[PDB]
């Protein structure tokens, strides 16, 4: 139980729920084909906002995930609890306007993820305990323009079987400039990337220890 409820560029929040299309129910989307899987939604509510976040092509920005949208601190109860072991992910859409697109349908590629490591530490767990924040390189090759960052955490606490596996997430909207067009990524569709028989969705955590953790969806792309 999570929110992605706000949006660091260039070392300044941008604001609580602004550029960011945050609901106020921190629950889990369980249903991986459900529309919601895209920028969440029912039977969550999520809020619209019109602010677009001016990025530079080729830096960072930095999703700032809370325990829901009051919280104060940054550290791990302020964060998701420890038990909600799994991957962190984010994704791109080129939109037409970012405020307003839906995010359904084609036209995402994953631009980073952390699974898990040699050492069993998984990715959601470096969120946690790094302050709630979660760096995302954005390509310097890609397009300028509109776009939906879909960042994502995947609890994976609960997912030997199907459902089970709870995935939160929120969108913002991003005006990129800068952006060279050299490179046009392969996309996927959400919902439609991951499937409920994923390696990486129905998945017991515990036994047998996990070796090497498959991220569901494409790989990354890079420029
Ligand atoms: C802009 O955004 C980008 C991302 O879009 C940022 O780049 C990422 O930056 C982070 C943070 O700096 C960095 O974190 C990891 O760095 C090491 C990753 O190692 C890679 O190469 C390995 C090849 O040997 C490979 O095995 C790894 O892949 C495994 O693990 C990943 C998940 O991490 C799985 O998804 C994958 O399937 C595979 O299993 C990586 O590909 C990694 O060593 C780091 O982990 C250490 O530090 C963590 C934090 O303390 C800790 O949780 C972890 O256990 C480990 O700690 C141990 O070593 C520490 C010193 O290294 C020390 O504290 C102790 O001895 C511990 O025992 C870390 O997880 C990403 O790799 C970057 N990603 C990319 C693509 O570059 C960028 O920073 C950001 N800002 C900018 C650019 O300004
Ligand atoms: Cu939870």
């Amino acid at each position: 139980h999570t929110i992605f409820s706000s949006l660091e560029v260039n070392g300044v929040n941008q604001g609580l729920g602004e550029g960011v299309r945050v609901p106020t129910y921190n629950g889990p989307i369980e249903d991986v084909t459900s529309a919601s899987i895209a920028c969440n939604g029912s039977p969550n509510t999520v809020a619209s906002t019109s602010k677009v976040i001016t990025v530079q092509a080729g830096t960072n920005v930095t999703a700032i995930w809370r325990y829901m949208l009051s919280t104060t601190g940054d550290s791990p109860a302020d964060v998701m609890d420890s038990s909600h072991k799994g991957p962190t992910i984010a994704y791109l859409k080129k939109v037409d306007n970012a405020a307003t697109a839906s995010g359904v349908g084609n036209g995402w590629f994953k631009i980073q993820q952390d699974g898990m490591d040699s050492s069993g530490v998984w990715g959601t767990e470096r969120v946690i305990n790094g302050k709630g924040r979660h760096s995302i390189k954005i390509p310097e090759c890609i397009a300028p323009g509109q776009y939906l960052l879909r960042a994502e955490m995947i609890a994976l606490h609960a997912a030997s079987n199907y459902p089970g596996a709870q995935f939160y997430m929120e969108c913002a909207q991003l005006n990129v400039v800068g952006g060279t067009g050299a490179k046009t990524p392969s996309t996927v569709s959400f919902p439609g990337a991951y499937s409920g028989s994923d390696p990486g969705v129905k998945i017991s955590i515990y036994w047998p220890p996990v070796t090497s953790y498959t991220v569901p969806g494409p790989s990354v792309f890079t420029c």
